[PDB]
Parts: structure tokens; C-alpha cells; sequence
């Protein structure tokens, strides 16, 4: 099962050479540093189907160990929050990597949402952070400055338009529901 | 059993391809942030149900690691409720995924009222960004911006009916009853 | 035994399928919503019943993984009590769900009535809650609007008769004390 | 052994059929709710022969997961106690079903009987509404509204006559000594 | 061994049929209640035999799973104390069930005497109440009003002349001693 | 070995009966309650040989699960201590009871020897009370009223002579020795 | 090994006999009861050799569950010191007896001599009580008045000249040396 | 599995030969002390190719064994933070090497930011460290002075172009999917 | 291994009988009580000596349960410390004694050296204090008065000349890494 | 695997013998002790070298036991920190050793450097004492002052140029990569 | 592995023989106690060979099992600092002796120095306290009276001289790598 079974030799080399892979342009994005410059990064979702095609939808796990609200300061009706967040991910092998994520809410006149967005913000970004250890294929290379110059240099291509024609429109997979049965 | 049980190459094939599908627009809803925009989601029982299909009313389980009431404030009779839990999903292989929920209540006149909304709100948002991580088909999508644009491009539906004729009218289960008792 | 034991493939597919189905008026039930609207849902006996019938009585379990007494204010002789409990329930193959149910208590004189009633329906609101993870036929339904609209459009019936002709009139059981001697 | 123990297709379809039982109204019982109306229950001692019938001395088991004292006030030299107590039970095959009961004490003036009360009652009550979980047989019809009425309009019955003629009079239990013996 | 062994058919059907036995008028015992009427109830000694017969020395057991004093009040020279503990039975089989006891002692001027009388008391209480869980032979039926009413309608019969012939008068016992040591 | 051996039928019939026995006089003693009347009881060392024999030295073993000193006064030079004390008698095939017991020292001067009073004489207690649970033959009859009575209407008996002819005068066990070489 | 080995049926009956032995004056002492009479017991070393010879150097094991110090009180200068040990006594098969022990310490100008008069002897007590529970062999006997009587009805023995003409004059050991090499 | 698998001669022999390599100036980094001189030191992206190289995606791991925020200090609307964290790396041997890491922020005004930094520096330092432990190859030399002075003496080659021609573009992993589905 | 050997009848009995001897005048030491007489006692080194010969060098062990430091008092300029360990010895086959070591320091002016005896002294106070329970070669009897006044009645030999001629002179050991080596 | 493989008599024999060597002087260092005089120590990177040579890679590990922060004084704007780390080192066979390092920083204005510092040279502090318990090969000489002198007594060489022709310039390893996935 | 292994009848009888030994003058030492006489002692890298020469570097091994800081005093400038270490020592059979070390240093006027003293002497010091346990070979001797005068009445030799001409000038052992790789 999980953390019990051996990636094959084909698979292994697969994946061993699949994730050196750099991402393209089509994975990254950017936010505006306060009073820094602009600092790229990836998606959440993007990282979590990254990590769905290179393991499979039950090849790697994540968990989070600890999550620990440093502050919630209150400055003139304006809340300031800081959190972080252990995130371990695990692939069905049981190798595994862990890291520190965090989330923060400077803004906000509502500390609920502060803290909501915070909380959930430095899961994400640990669960991120986590799977970069795996290698470039999955955000390893976001950090390389090499990387990024050669990003810019790089047809600044526009927003993929999203075709929702075989999109999912019930409930009901025949083609699992069968497999499954067979399965028992 | 549970926790035990490796998925054969059948269902893992069939599984892994569907959860790839994107939600069509009968399972996305919205909200008027607060000052914000439009905000869209999926509805928890939705997400139940999609996550029953994908991998059987068995297949699947979660937990709550832990729910911490973050605050419990009150301004002039009304009250203002935060609170988080962390659920973990896993699948019958062993795979896992955790996340953060995050519960608000901020008009509400009765605690008790505000709390129930808070906790449960957490909970179900918990289980939602858990099941996220297992792919498109659960709901990664709903945060992909170019999957949403594609949304707004599309025929706003009108509410399905349902029909009830169907429907489950007594307790008794002899289909089921039948199979169980040739299960001993 | 329980926890051990592995669904059989006629078992699995028989609760598989009969999960899908939509509770009939048959089971649902109302409660007029304080200054709210009209809000419905399943009586506990039902739900039980429900689940003894979908996996047997010995086919499903239950525990209170923590309940824990939120407030117990007193304004002016009335006590205002808000109680939270988190169930957990296990299916024999070592399947399970887990939620957060709440209970409530804001009008009577009494702190041990009060108390009662809120711990009371705080379990029962998380089983509920609980069960509802496995299906519409548990109760997943009771949430989907659409579905709740296809109820009003149904004849309103009237509260079944209850024949307690062939009713329990005392203890011993010949049929079961028969069957469990044989397995000996 | 217990907790090991697997049913039998015999006795699994013998008890599932029997908890679907409905009580007479040999089982039931009233107390006047204070300013309310009538309540029906059934008696502890009753609940304690169902189950040693349904399950076999041997075949169910319950343990006082915990009980916790809500609190003990003096208001005029009279004492009003609330207590709780989480009761699991668990069938031979490893099945089980946990809920809260509730003991009171608003009279007395000593606090030691009304800790006694409350705690031994809470217990009891405990017990009760766990082995509901299993079936109507046990007492899950008790909360139908419809099972109720249907009570109403039957020949209140009086009080059985207990014949005491074959009551056990001395220690020995030559049949059981006889079985054991050879038992090793 | 204990915990271990199962119940063979000849031995539970014994015990079973056993267990529903009524006690006679020579296992109750009366006590005034304060205030209220006559209280009966079973001798501690009595349920101890009861149990060695219904099971053997060593087909039962049981153990304190907590003891917890109340209070230890002074009024005027005399101690008010009361006192609970929560015993476990078990069977040799695994079976077990658990109960609170209750210890009250409200006259003497002695604490020690006072506390020495709580603590013993709420323990036989206990294991009494957790023995009454097997069935009316062990006391399941002292709290059926209908069984007591039967039980005044009877012969106040008079203390039992304890014959003191054969009685144990010296340490070694021949017939053990030598089963004993064939046992090696 | 210990809590792993099961009794063979010829040593678990013998000391089923064996423990039905009741006390002779020569077992039993008596103190002048303070106030009270005369308070029968059966010495310590008595309980241990009674015990040594019905299950031999390696057949039965006891442990003190918990002691607390309850209180330590001083009124006037004088110490009052009262402690209480928990044990747990086992025998080899697992079978266990256990007990409270409860020491006392209301006089003495010396705090020292007054806790070592209280403290030896509740572990005490506390033993011979969870052998009763086995049965009358150790010390199961002491509370019986009618057995009490029976005692009186006896020969009150002149203490027996001690005849320390064949005492142990040395340390080696030649016939002990030479088996347990055997052994090896 | 320890705790695993058995008795053989050789060694058992040997070592069940001769425990029945009570002890010769060659093993009782005496002591001036402060205020109160003559007090007889078994010094230390005593009731160890006894122990290795009843079971071996190897048959019978001790260990300190614990020792708490219960007050060091400083009148004048002078420092009164009580202390608790309970000792558990453990036979090669898994057989065990625990009890307590105390040591006390009154006279002394020096705190750290009172304590370590008062911690030592509360162990060396403690094993003697626990050794006790073997038989009157091991000091059982020690408790009993008529023994004591029949003491004292013998011939007031002197002291036993101690031959040290084969005492052991140099570390090693060939007769040892010898076996433990041919057991590898 | 991983902390299972042992290493094969072929590959213990590589991967012990690779490890004594020392980084080329394609690795090295540098950073101006505060104060200090030019301090080189490795990226951490770095350390991950290197490590996924040398062992393989799934032959090493790491996890924070802790981290603790040293001090969080506000000199004048700046904030001076430390925090250090515990990496510990595993190969799929069970090797094991064990550091601390250390982070720092110095300047910044936001709390939020200040800690993400040194929370997140101190894990990738930590991280890095552990690893120096395997080897030369992983950062061993970085401390080397020798091996520093022999980097100057090198033409300091600018920074190398990334070409991100063969870049990843899309989810999907033909070649792995494929090898995958041939594992079940 | 360790705790899991059994001895072999030879060596069983070897040691048996060894234990037995009594320590020559070439083992006892004295010093002058304080105030008291001369109190004989064997030096930690010796008592070493005799169990690696009675047991060899793997055949026994022990180890520091507790140790705690009762009190550090200063009276003008000198500190005065007791302190207590807590030692356990064990066989290879997993028999064990263990006892209450105490460490004393009352003259001192330095802290640090008077903790250090204490805490030293008490350990190997300790370990012989436990080692006495094998038997009179370990020590047993240096507490028999018999055995001491035969001491003084005995020629009062000069301490021994050690010949330092076979003294290990370097660290190898041939003859040890030999049988090593083929160890392997 | 680690900590389970057993050294075979080849590699055994070898790294007993290697671990005798003496290090040259290439491997020693010098430091001005504050007012002392030369003290000499080996870098952290050459012991860990050093380790990898004489084990393997994957033939050593180590773990913080626990790391401990002394103190941080402030004395006029300079801190003054120590720390103390326990460091256990572990061989493939399960052999292990464990020590205490030091970490020191007695000048630095900045709280955080002067914590870095300290945290991270216990613990190669304690790394390097744990690996001396090994040999002198490990350092273990550095200690032997007769060692000292022989090296002053030595051409005092200068530092060893680095030659980085055949550095590691890229990240894969094909030797590895090869070796690894014929592992599979 | 270790603590698994069991010695071979050749190494134990070597081992067992040279542990006997007494050490030669070239392992003593020497301190002037404070005020005191002439302290001899064994240097730390002393005792650590000769362990790993008795043992083998894997046979044995060392643990701290817990270190406390006993005072750190400021009496003028000057620090003075008690410093306690328990460690324990095992060999690769399971075999184990544990002891307390001390360490001191009351002079240094920096505080850190002074418990880098005292910590790593503490633990050396109990190193070689446990060690001793195993046989005058490893330092038991050091404490006989008898064996320190033998060694004054020889010849003070002078320091050895350190032939550091077969000294390891490089990290590489083939020899190890060899055998290494024939394991795998």
C-alpha cells in the first residue's frame, strides 16, 4: 500500500529524469514585493496537479505536522497577522521532505479573515515549499535567478483559454465505477 | 480492508485520468465577498458526493486533526466568530492529503448560533481544500483564474430539477440485506 | 472482525448504488428557523435506522471523539448554552467519517435541563453530520437546494400509522438464541 | 474471544431482523417533565434484558468512557447537581456505538445523595442511548412521535405479575458448574 | 487464560438460561432510607458468591478503573464525605461492563472512620451495579418495581442457621494440593 | 508461566469447592470498635497462608496500584492519619480483584509512626479485601451476618500451642536445592 | 529466562513445602519498642539468604516501584525523619507480591545520616514485607502470636561462632570459571 | 520500501566516489558579511539537485525534527529576529545525519515578513548542513579554506543561460503514466 | 543475549554454592563513625572485582534509576550535602535486585566537591547495597554481627603487595582480537 | 539496513586496524586560547571526511539528542551566549557513541550572529567529540599530549593547493544514475 | 547486530582474562588535589582505547543519559560551576554498566568557558566511571590503595615518544573500501 510499496525501475527513471525538467512560462506568475520588486512564484493548484501527473493522484501525500499563529497585532482597526505552517509530504515509497510555510494578512479590518487568509496561506506555501525538494519539475527551479532572467527573455505569452467542453457534469465515472467493481 | 487495500491497475487508470476532469458549471456556486467581488466555490455536499463516486462510499475517509476556536468577540451585542480545523482526507490505499478550514460568523446576536456556524463552516471547508489536492475532478480547478474566465463565457444555467420520484421511501434495503447476508 | 473485515463485491456494489439514492418526505422533518425561514431535517431515529438498515447493525460504528461545553451564560434567570461534539463513525472495513455536531439550549430556568439538552443534540447533530459523508441516502441530500425544492412540489403526506400488532411484547428471542448456540 | 468473536450469517440475520422490532407497551414508562407534558422511557433494568437477550450475557459489553461533574450548586440549603458520562458499548464482534448521558439532582438537601443520583443516573442514561444506536428493539422507536401515539391508542395494560416460584434461592448452579467443568 | 478463553456451547447456554433467574427473598436485605421509605438492596457478600457460582472463582474479575472522593465537609464536629468509584467487570472471555459505585458517610466525628466507609462502600456499590449487568440473577432485578412488590406478597422468612460443621478449620487443603501438582 | 497458565479441570474443580468453605473460629478475631461493639476480622498473616495454600506460593501474587495518604492532623501532640491504599490480586491464569484498603493511627505522638502505622495497615487491608472476592474461604464469610451469629454459638477455643519442633533452624533446603538443579 | 521460566513439578512441591516451615530462633531478633514491649523480627541479611536459598541467587528478584520522603522535621537541632518504600518481589516464573516499607529516623543532629537511616531501612522493610507474602519460611510466621508465645518457651540460645577458616580469600573463582566457559 | 532498501555494491561504490568530489565555482555563491569579509556558501535549490542526483528523487528525505524562534526583538519600528530549526536527512538506507540551521532578519519593519524569512532560512540552512555531512560533493568543501583560496585563483565564469526550449509546458507525463501503469 | 541467557546447570550451581562463601579480612575496611565505633565496610573497587569473577564481565549490569539530591545546606562557609541513587543490578538471564544508595559531604567549603562525593558515593552506595542480595560473596555478610566479631579473632593481615610485573603495559590485546576476528 | 547490517570480518578487521593511525599534520589546527596558549583541534569538515572514508557515506550517522541554550547575557551592548549540544553518533551495526560540544560566542553586538554561532558549533562540537570515542584516526589523539609535541617536532607544511580540474561541474551522475536503476 | 550479538566462548574467555590485568605506570596520572595529596587518574583518550581495544571500536558503545547543570555561582568576577553526567556503557551483547561523572571549574572569569568545562568533564568523567565497572583493565584499579603504592615503587618512566611516520597523511583506506564493497 502507501509508504509500503517500491517504485519499479521504470517508473523510477521516469520520474528521476521528468522532474529536471524546468517549468515554462505558463506556470509562473507574480505579485508586486512591497517596495520590492516583483517576485514570481506558482500557484497553488498548479504545484498540486504538478505533483497529480508526476506521482499519480495516490503516489504522494501531505500532512501538516504543526501550524502555529505566531501574532495578531491590532493597529488602528487594522489587523496584522502572522502564521506558519509544517507541512511533510510523502511519496508511496516513503520518502519524504518537510518544510516551513507562511501565511500573512497585513490589511484586513476583519480579523477572521485575517486569520483565515494567513492560516490557510502558510499551509499552501509549505505544502509548496515541501514539494520543491523533489526537484525543478515541481518548483526547484523558482529560486534559481538564472532561471528567472531566461523567463523574461521569453515570449510573455498570454492567459490559456480554458475549454469546458468535456468538462465534468455529473456525479457518476462509469469507467471507475467499473474498474472498482472488478477490483473486488 | 481500509488503509490496506492497493488499487489494481484498472481503477488506478480510470481514477487518475478522471481526476483530471474540470467541474462543469452545475457544481460551481458564488458569494458577494465583502467589499469584494464575486467569489465561487463548491458546495460541501457536492464535493461529498463527487469524492463517493471517484473512489466509492469506501474508498475514501477523513478526520479532524484538531478545531481551535481562534476568537470569540463581541461589539455591542453582536458577535464575531473565528475558527479553524484541520481535516485529513485518505483514500483506502493509504494515500493521504490534509488542510485547513476556516469558520466565520460576524452579524449574529447568539453565540451559541455564531459558534455552530464557525465550527461546522471550518470543518466542511476543511474537508473541501483536503479533497482539492487529489485533483481537478474534486476542485482544484475552482482556484485556476483562467478556468473561472471560461465560466462567466458560458450558458449560466438554470437550477436542475430534481426528481423525486425515485426517491427512497422506506428503510429496508433488500438488494443490499441480500448481498450482506451472503457476505457471512 | 470489525475493522477487519473487507466489503464483499455483491456488498459493495449493492450499498454502492443504494447510497445514491434521495431520501423521500418520508424523512424529512422541519423546525422554524429563529426569525429565519422554514429549515429542514432528519429526526435521529431516522438516521439510525438509516444506517442498521444500508450496513446491518453490527456494519457501522460510532464514537465521541470529544465534546467539549463552548458557554453557559445566564441572563436574567435564563441560561443560553452552546455545546460542541465530534463524532467519529466507522464502517467494519475500517472505512470512516468524522464531524462536528452542536448543540443548543437558550431559553430554560434550568442549568442542568439546559446542559442535557445541549449535550445531547451536540452528539447527535455530529452522528448526523457524520453519516451524512457517506451518501444522499444518509442524509447528504437534506442540504442540496434543488433537492429541497423538487420536496415542497410533492404531496404533503401525513404521518405514517404506526402497526404495533406484531410489536415486542417480551425479552427472549428463539430465533437469535437459536442461532448463537449453533455458534458455539 | 471478545471483541474478536466474527457473527455467524445465522445469528447476524437472527438479531438484524429482531432490533427491528418495535416495544410493547410492557417496556415503556412516564414521568411528568417538569411543566411539560408526559415523557416516555424505558426503564434501565429493562434496557439491560433486552440486551442480554438480543446479544447473549456475553455478546455486548459497555464501558464508562468518562463522567464529568457539570456542577454542584446550593441554593438554599437544597443542592442542584448536573452531571454527564460518555458510555460505549461494544458487541462481541467488535462493533460499537457511544453516546452522552445526563444525570440530575434538583431537590435534596444532601449533597451526597444528590451526587449519587446524578452520577449513577447519568451512567444509565448513557448506557440507554447508546444501545439505541442499534435498533428500534433497544429503544430507538422510544423518539418516534409516530411510534408514541400509536402507544396512546392501545389497552394501557397493568402492571405483570411476577411469579417468584422458580426463583433462585441458593448459590450453586449445578447446570453451569456441570458445563464448566468439562469446559477444561 | 483469562481474557483469552470463549465460552463453550454446554456453558453458555447454562449461564445464559441462568442469569434470568430471579433472586428469593434470601438475597434482599432493607435499609431505611432517610426519609424516605424501605431501600432494598443486595449484601456485598451475597453478589460475590453469586458471581463465583454464576462463573467460578476465576471465570470473573473485576478492578477499580478510578476512585475519586466528592467531598470531605465539616459541620460541627461531624463529617459529611462522599465518595465514587468506577469498577469494570470482566469475564473470562473477554465480555466486561463497568458502573459507578457511590460511598456516603454523613454522621461520625472520626474523618478517618469517615473516609475509610466512603472509599470501601463506593466500591462494592460499584462492582455491584456492574454485575447487575449480566442479568437479573446478579441483581438486575432489585430495581423492577413489579419484581419487589412480588417480593412483599412473599414469607418474610427468617434468618438462615449457618452450619458451622464442615467448616474450613485448619490451612491445607489434600484434594487441591494434589490436582495442583498433577497440573505440573 | 504467570498470567499464562490456564487451571487444568482437577485443580479448578478442587479449589471451586475448596473456596466455598467458610472460616472456622480459629481464623477469626476481634477489636473493641470505639463506640461500637465487637468488630470480627481475620489477621493478615492468616489471609497470606490461607492464600499460599488454596493456590499455592506461585499460584496468586498481589501489587499496590496506588496508596495515598488522605491526611496527616495534629491536635494537641496528638497525630491522626488516615491513608488508603489500592491492590490488585492476581492468580497464574490472569484472573484478577482488586480492592481498597485503609489504614488508621489516631493516637501515637510520633508522626513517623503514626504514617507507618497507617500506611502498612491500608496495603493490608487492602489485600485481604480483594482476596475476599475469590471466595468464603478467604474471608468472603467474615461479613455474613448469620455466619457471624454461628460463630458465637461455638466453643470459644483456647489458642493453639505452637509446636516448633521441626522449625527451620538453617538456611539450606536440600530437598529444594536438588530439584531445582533438576531443573536446569 | 526470568519471568519466563516455570516451575518444575519437582521444585515446585519442594519449595511449597519447605516455605511452610517456621522460622528458629536463630533467626529472630528483638528491639525496645519506644514506651511500648519487646519487638520481635528477622534482620535483613537474614531473610535474604533465606530467599537465595529458597529460590536461588537467581529465582527471586526485587525492585523499588518507589520511595517517597513523607516529612523531615528539625525540633531543636534534632531531625525526625519518615519515609515510605514500596517493593515488589518477583520469582522466576512471573509470581510477585508488593508491599510497603518505612523507615524512620528521630534522634540525630545530622540530616543527611537521618535520611539515609530512614531511606534505607524503608526499602529493606519494604522487601521483608514483600518476601513475606511466600510464607512463613520467608518470615510470615514472624506476625504470629502463638509463635511468638512458643519463642519464648525456648532455650534463649547464644550467639553462633562464625567458622571463617574456608571463607573466600581471593576474587577468583575456577569452580564458576570453569562452567561458565563450557556454556558458550 | 525507503528505510528498508539497502544500497547494492554498484551503486554504495558510485555514490561513495561521487561524494568526494568538490564543487565547481558553478555552485559557489557569496554574500558580504556584515562587517565581515565575502562569505560563500551554496543556494539552496543547489543542494537539492545535487542531493535528487546523487540518491535519486526518492533516495533521501528530510524532516524538522523542530524549530524554535529564538527572539522576535523591536528596536525602533525595526525588527530583529533569530530563529534556528533541526533538519534531519535520511537515505533510503537508514543513514542518517542530523544539524541546526539558523535564520536571521535584521532590518525589515513588518513582524510577518521578518519572520518568514528567518523561519524558513533557518530550515534550508539546516537542510544544507545535514547534507554537508554526506560529502564533499554535498557542500563539505564550502568550509574547506584551502579549497576556497583554489576558487579564486579560477576564472570567475558568468552566470550560465538557461534554456528553456525543452521546458515542461503541460501537466502530463506520457513516460511516466506510462511506466506507472505497468507497476499495477 | 543479555536478559535473554539462561544458565546452565553447571554454571547454576557453581555460582549457587559460591555466593555462599563469606568475605576474608583481604575484603573489609573500616572508618570511625562519627561519635560511633568502628563500622566495617568493602570498597566500592572490590565489590567490582567480585561480581565480574562471580558473573563475569558480561554476566551481570546495572544502572542509575534515580539519583536526587535531598538538600544543600550552608552553615558559615561549609556545605553539607546528602544525596541518594537509586541503583539496579541485573543477571544475564534477567534476574535483578536493586536498592537505595546514599552520598554524603559535610566538611567541604566547595560546592562543587561536595556534590560530587555525594552524588559518586551514593551510586556506588548503591550498587553495593544491591549486589549484597545475590549472596554472602557479594557482600551479604559485612551485616552479620556473628560474622564481624569472627573477624576481629582473626590475625590482622597487612594491606597486599600488587605485582605490576604482568601489568598491561600498551593497548592492543592479540589474543582478544583474535577470537574477534573469527567471531565474525 | 542501517543499524541492522553487521560488519563482516574483512571490513571489521580493517577499519579496527585504520582506526589506530595517528592523523598527520595536515589535519591539525590552531587557535590563540583566550590568555592560554596553542590549542589544537581538527575543522569540523576534515572529521566528517574523515567518517565518510573510514565507514562509508551511508556507514555512520548522527542525531541532536537535544541541544540546550546556557545563557545570553547582554553586557553593554555585546552578548555574551552559551550553548551545549548532545550529539549521538551511530555505525551501520548499531554501535554508537555520544557527547557533549560547546558552542561559544563572547563579542558580537548582534543577538542573532552570536546565537548562530553558538547553536551551530555545539553541535560540531559535539559530532567531533562523539566520532573521537572511535579512535584516534577520528581524532581521538588530538587529546594525547605526548601526541602534541611529536608534531611540533614536524615540518610545520604549508597549506595543500586544491586542484579543482576534475570538479564536480554539473549535476548528474550517470556512474550513479546507472548503478541505481539496475537497483530496481 | 548490537546489543544483539552474543560473545563467542573464545572472545569472552580472552576478554574475560584480559580485564584482569592492572594497568602499567604508562596509563596513570596525576593532579594536586585542592590542599589535598597527589590524585592519580586515567586521561580520557586513555580509557577510550583501551575500550576500543578490549572491545573492538564496535563492541562497545556509550549514551549520556541525562546531564544536569548543578549550580552556576558568581562570587566576585569569578564563576564557579557544578556540573553532573549519567552516562551509560554497553556492549554489543547487551551487557551494560551506567555511572554519574562530575564536572568542576571554579576559577575563569568567562562564564562560558567555565561550563564547556564542566559539562565535557562531567560526561568524560562518567565515561570512565562506567568503564571501570568492567575490570581493573579499564581503570578498576585505580582506586586500590594497594595497587597505587606498587606503582610509586617504579620506575617514574619518562613520556613516550610519538613515531608519527606511518601516521594517516590522507582520507582514503583502501583496505576498508575493499572489504567494504565485498559486503555489499
Amino acid at each position: 500500500c502507501f509508504g509500503q510499496c517500491q517504485y519499479t525501475a521504470e517508473e523510477y527513471q521516469a520520474i528521476q529524469k521528468a522532474l529536471r525538467q524546468r517549468l515554462g512560462p505558463e506556470y509562473i506568475s507574480s505579485r508586486m514585493a512591497g517596495g520590492g520588486q516583483k517576485v514570481c512564484y506558482i500557484e497553488g493548484h498548479r504545484v498540486i496537479n504538478l505533483a497529480n501527473e508526476m506521482f499519480g493522484y495516490n503516489g504522494w501525500a501531505h500532512s501538516i505536522t504543526q501550524q502555529n499563529v505566531d501574532f495578531v497585532d491590532l493597529n488602528n482597526g487594522k489587523f496584522y497577522v502572522g502564521v506558519c505552517a509544517f507541512v511533510r509530504v510523502q511519496l508511496k515509497d516513503g520518502s519524504y521532505h518537510e518544510d516551513v510555510g507562511y501565511g500573512v494578512s497585513e490589511g484586513l479590518k476583519s480579523k477572521a479573515l485575517s486569520l483565515e487568509k494567513a492560516r490557510k496561506e502558510a499551509v499552501t506555501d509549505g505544502l509548496k515549499r515541501a514539494l520543491r525538494s523533489f526537484g525543478n519539475a515541481l518548483g526547484n527551479c523558482i529560486l534559481d535567478k538564472d532561471y528567472l532572467r531566461s523567463l523574461n527573455k521569453l515570449p510573455r505569452q498570454l492567459p490559456l483559454e480554458v475549454d469546458l467542453t468535456k468538462a465534468k457534469r455529473q456525479d457518476l465515472e462509469p469507467s471507475v465505477e467499473e474498474a472498482r467493481y472488478n477490483s473486488c
